[PDB]
């Protein structure tokens, strides 16, 4: 996240690190057995570890549960990102408490204007590198999907919307990947991707996560 805050520890329960080794993406818990990520943050061997603050220090609140099985969207394209979004669900349940937490999946797409919290452990330069230790939180509205278009000639699909500032500063980034956007307490989009990171003109684009309520709710049913 760069041009954030920091969030303070705990206060985005739903947000998720997913561990290889280390931390590579965010995610979002949508129930004690399933996360939300998106699908370019696709590996095996994926720990899910759900209370973090401070990804590089055991502060009380942690659970570390390993993933035992992954769900990438029938659809989704690598190369245009289309239909960017996956499941993941935990070898056993969370416990869910104040600090863990699930977030409701929305029952209507958001409108550009809409506030939204986003938040995660990604890059905080737009141009160099520097990676925080603790989780970032940035306050963005929902832009309009012609002015995201006009931002990204021929990428935006209808799985896609665009959040955060034409004016630049202020933007998710590398290592954000697969986190939450939340507005008015809704799971809206998932951390897709965007022209380098909050570059003017180049505003982050975002998994529209409305689109999915019914293949998640389905895929949950049956896994
Ligand atoms: N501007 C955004 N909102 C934004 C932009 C980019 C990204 C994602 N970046 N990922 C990378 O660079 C990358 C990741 C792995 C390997 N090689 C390159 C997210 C948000
Ligand atoms: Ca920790």
């Amino acid at each position: 996240i760069v041009g954030g805050y920091t969030c303070g520890a705990n206060t985005v329960p739903y947000q998720v690190s997913l561990n290889s080794g280390y931390h590579f993406c965010g995610g979002s818990l949508i129930n004690s057995q399933w996360v939300v990520s998106a699908a370019h943050c696709y590996k095996s061997g994926i720990q899910v570890r759900l209370g973090e603050d401070n990804i590089n220090v055991v502060e009380g609140n942690e659970q570390f549960i390993s993933a035992s099985k992954s769900i990438v969207h029938p659809s989704y394209n690598s190369n245009t990102l289309n239909n960017d979004i996956m499941l993941i669900k935990l070898k056993s349940a969370a416990s869910l408490n104040s600090r863990v937490a699930s977030i409701s999946l929305p029952t209507s797409c958001a409108s550009a204007g809409t506030q939204c919290l986003i938040s995660g452990w990604g890059n905080t330069k737009s141009s160099g590198t520097s990676y925080p230790d603790v989780l970032k939180c940035l306050k963005a509205p929902i832009l309009s999907d012609s002015s995201c278009k006009s931002a990204y000639p021929g990428q935006i699909t209808s799985n896609m919307f665009c959040a955060g500032y034409l004016e630049g500063g202020k933007d998710s980034c590398q290592g954000d990947s697969g986190g939450p956007v939340v507005c008015s307490g809704k799971l809206q989009g998932i951390v897709s991707w965007g022209s380098g990171c909050a570059q003017k003109n180049k505003p982050g684009v975002y998994t529209k996560v409305c689109n999915y309520v019914s293949w998640i709710k389905q895929t949950i049913a049956s896994n």
